[PDB]
C-alpha cells in the first residue's frame, strides 16, 4: 500500500504468534520491539538513538509479519516507547520512500 | 524520486542559507537539526527518542528546501548526531511509504 505521513505510520505486525502495533521507521537502522518473551537464544547488545544508549536483547532470524508481508531477521527487544520496524526489515518487504 | 532503504535515506537540505545532509525519518514527529545559530525568537522544548530526552530550541516558520522541494515549518535545534527531517516537513513534499 501507499502510506501518507499526516499521521504516524503505525501498522499491525505479528511476532511470536502475537499481534502488536509498530512504527515504520526509515530513520532506524534496526528493529526495536518492547519487552516481551521471544523463543530462542539472545545476546546482550547496546544501541543508541536521540537521547542516548540503551541495553537490548538481540534475537536473530525472527519471523515478523508486517501488514501481511513476511520478513525474517534480527529483532532487538528493550525499553522503547513504541515498537519500531527499522530498515533491516523494511528492505525485506520492498519498502521505499517516494515523493 | 524513489529512495530504497539499503542505506540510510540521506539527502541534501538547505536551511538558513546553508546546505546540509539530513536523514528522512518517517518515525520522527518533528524535524531536528544539528546545533546552528539561526536568528529569530525560539521556545525551549524537550523531545524524546530511544534512550531519553534532549533539550532543544524551537524555531517556527523556517523555510527548508529538501531535495529541491520547498517547505516551511517548525525546526528544532539541539545536540543531535544527525540532522533529522520528520513528518512535519515530509508531508509538505508529498513523501509517502510504499510497499
Ligand atoms: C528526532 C526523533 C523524533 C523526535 C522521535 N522519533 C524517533 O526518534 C524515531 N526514529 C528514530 C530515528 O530518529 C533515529 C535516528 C538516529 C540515527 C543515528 C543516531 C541517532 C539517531 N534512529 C534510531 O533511534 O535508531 C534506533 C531506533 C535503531 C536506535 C523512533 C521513535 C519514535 C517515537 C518515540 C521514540 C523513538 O517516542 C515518541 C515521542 C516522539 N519522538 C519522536 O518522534
Amino acid at each position: 500500500p501507499q502510506i501518507t505521513l499526516w499521521k504516524r505510520p503505525l501498522v499491525t505486525i505479528r511476532i511470536g504468534g502475537q499481534l502488536k502495533e509498530a512504527l515504520l521507521d526509515t530513520g532506524a537502522d534496526d528493529t526495536v520491539i518492547e519487552e516481551m518473551n521471544l523463543p530462542g537464544k539472545w545476546k546482550p547488545k547496546m544501541i543508541g538513538g536521540i537521547g542516548g544508549f540503551i541495553k537490548v536483547r538481540q534475537y536473530d532470524q525472527i519471523p515478523v509479519e508486517i501488514a501481511g508481508h513476511k520478513a525474517i531477521g534480527t529483532v532487538l527487544v528493550g525499553p522503547t516507547p513504541v515498537n519500531i520496524i527499522g530498515r533491516n526489515l523494511l528492505t525485506q518487504i520492498g519498502a521505499t520512500l517516494n515523493f
